[PDB]
């Protein structure tokens, strides 16, 4: 099969002109479009003849879709069908960032609790079924490529840039879950891309040249960052997406910035040493290498979008993502100029022509392997739409989402059997969180439990604390409550701490993200109120609540708006609090102590049984 796949791809590439070949290596977006006569772009939700004409002219290898383009199942199937009608010779790779959790694009699909939640749920089977469900939805929609999984390792709490998009701080847990997410997508014939190579998880905090910098030496990079990429590559990864990050330990090449004329270190995307020497040769990856988005401001500014395409191709990449930003026919020639720059590089010998042929063969082999080519589907658009409506966001998928999110909830403290809350009729629950959307999600979850007669009728009060200070009016609310649920949101956990003592005296609204919830905790404890803290994003804030009797993490923070839950994590937490779910989560990261700096407060793998109060 793979043998036959390669001969086939070779015959196809041998017949293509250079224009057709360079076309395959481009993957633009058409997020917004401004038609002739229009004064401004608007979201592209349906095909028009202007966009179709550029797809026909330049013969792109693919299109990346964004949320603007995929708002409903009906519109999306119509759009992917019309994109493919405009690309009949070689079907397009139609791609998307459908990661789950905090990065999703589908307007009507299943969101999932995200990677760190999968880390917390631990099982490779859960990651596989998640990738499998995402893959089923994408496939029904006519989307055939997913830029997932993230296999970046979030191992530095002091710079958690990938954060909940990462499975874990541990290389093996990240590797395992990445591998099975990828197998799950591929099982549904979705091309999967590992990202972001060679590892975006731990960049230098004081990066100050616009491109993130990783200062670690090769031994550490080979032992940690590269490890889940290697495992997945050997298990048959289709694609790898680059990181626009400097790695001096592998390439110290500089270029003269077009932004300020200074010498700038090359990012991994434009490094032959990383793309060819390390990924292609040393790690033996022969699948498709795709750049991270070339419109990222620092690439465009330091290198120029057009010249970056040429440099990335020279470095050994196969697909340039978003190689030019074209939003109307007035700027179509941006595409012609990109092609022309690649032609000049081939003509003058900067890029050997055989390198181009080899890259397009990788692309065509992948399209064949994942059943993108040849296309022999005889269903009408209407028929595909009806099929997709049964699959996308189906209640079966939503049930899986719910059970995964509930499974991932991690109980860090439950002293004195504080949880579950079992309120008597007439209890007042005070619900406190940074935003109205978050308090609404908690409120709506409790309301549903009441209508479902799972808990007795209770009164609810909400307290939204972003930018606020806890004062006498808030303490009054705490005193009047019978149960308190508080949500905490941090990226980096940054309380003011002195010699291991957290500062509670900050009374002017500054530092609210840590000061306010702690103040609610202190009042509740002072007034003997059942109090639970729910960590909403990065779980490092658990370290701020050692005095609390009940503490959980849900690893996702988006709330409820326009009758819709934006993420399932918060409802999963509330369900656990009221004894209607079985949390089984264990930490996928270490949580550093703030009161004893340098010590781990809660280690990787820690999590309690909510019933027995004992560790899992
Ligand atoms: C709001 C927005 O779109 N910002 C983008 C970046 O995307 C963010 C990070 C996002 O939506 O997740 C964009 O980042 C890259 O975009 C690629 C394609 O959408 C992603 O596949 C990729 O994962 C993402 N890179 C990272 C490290 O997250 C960025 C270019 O890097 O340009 C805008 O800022």
């Amino acid at each position: 099969s793979a043998s036959k796949r390669a001969i086939d791809a070779n015959q196809i590439v041998n017949r293509m002109s250079l224009d057709e070949k360079l076309g395959q290596m481009l993957m633009p977006d058409f997020r917004n479009w401004q038609k002739e006569g229009e004064s401004s772009p608007q979201a592209l939700t349906k095909m028009n003849d202007e966009v179709a004409s550029l797809v026909k002219k330049y013969q792109f290898g693919g299109i990346i879709l964004f949320a603007e383009n995929v708002k409903t199942t009906k519109q999306t199937v119509q759009l992917t069908d019309d994109y493919q009608k405009a690309s009949p010779k070689i079907p397009l790779m139609l791609s998307i960032d459908q990661e789950g959790g905090i990065v999703t694009r589908l307007g009507e699909g299943t969101n999932f609790p995200g990677n760190m939640a999968l880390g917390a749920a631990r099982s490779r089977i859960n990651a596989y079924q998640t990738g499998s469900i995402i893959g089923k939805e994408l496939s029904a929609l006519g989307i055939n490529t997913d830029f997932s999984p993230v296999v970046d390792i979030n191992n530095n709490p002091d710079n958690p840039v990938i954060g909940v998009r990462s499975f874990s701080s541990n290389r093996e847990l990240t590797s395992r879950l990445g591998l099975y997410t990828m197998k799950g997508l591929q099982r549904q014939d979705i091309a999967s891309a590992l990202k972001h190579f060679p590892g975006h998880g731990d960049t230098d905090v004081d990066s100050h040249y616009g491109l993130p910098l990783v200062s670690h030496g090769q031994e550490r990079l080979r032992e940690v960052e590269l490890y889940p990429f290697q495992k997945a590559i050997d298990a048959g990864a289709d694609m790898v997406m680059t990181a626009h990050v400097q790695f001096p330990a592998f390439d110290d090449t500089t270029y003269k910035s077009k932004l300020d004329g200074s010498d700038i270190l090359v990012p991994a995307t434009l490094s032959k040493k990383v793309m060819t020497g390390l990924l292609r040769q040393e790690m033996g990856f022969n699948g498709v290498i795709v750049t991270n988005a070339l419109n990222m401001k620092a690439i465009a500014d330091h290198f120029g979008q057009e010249e970056a395409v040429v440099m990335a191709v020279k470095a050994g990449v196969d697909i340039a993502l978003m190689p030019a930003s074209v939003t109307s026919l007035k700027e179509e020639q941006k595409f012609a100029r990109v092609i022309q720059a690649l032609k000049e590089a081939v003509k003058n010998g900067d890029i050997p022509e055989q390198q181009i042929n080899n890259s397009v063969e990788r692309i065509i082999s992948l399209k064949i392997k994942r059943g993108m080519y040849p296309a022999r589907n005889s269903d009408s658009t209407k028929e595909k739409i009806a099929k997709a409506k049964k699959i996308v966001g189906s209640k079966q998928h939503l049930k899986a989402e719910k059970k995964l999110a509930e499974k991932a909830v991690t109980v860090l403290k439950n002293e004195q059997h504080t949880l579950p809350f079992k309120p008597k009729k007439g209890s007042r629950i005070l619900i406190v969180a940074p935003y109205e959307e978050q308090t609404a999600s908690i409120e709506q979850t409790i309301h549903d439990l009441i209508k479902r007669k799972k808990i007795k009728p209770v009164s609810l009060s909400k307290m939204n604390f972003a930018s606020q200070v806890f004062k006498t009016e808030h303490e009054k609310q705490v005193k009047e409550a019978d149960y308190i649920i508080t949500g905490s949101y941090v990226v980096k956990n940054d309380p003011v701490v002195n010699d291991g003592v957290i500062d509670d005296t900050i009374s002017d609204s500054s530092k609210w993200a840590t000061v306010f919830p702690r103040a609610v905790m202190k009042a509740a404890l002072q007034h003997n109120k059942p109090f639970v803290l729910m960590s909403l994003r990065n779980p490092y804030d658990a370290a701020n609540f050692e005095e609390a009797k009940a503490l959980i993490a849900v690893y996702g923070f988006k709330g409820y708006a326009n009758g819709r839950y934006l993420q399932p994590n918060i409802p999963a937490g509330v369900m656990a609090i009221f004894g209607q779910a079985k949390p089984k989560g264990t930490l996928p990261v270490d949580i550093p102590s703030v009161t004893k700096p340098g010590n781990t407060l809660y280690p990787l793998g820690y999590g309690l049984n909510i019933k027995t109060g004992r560790p899992l």
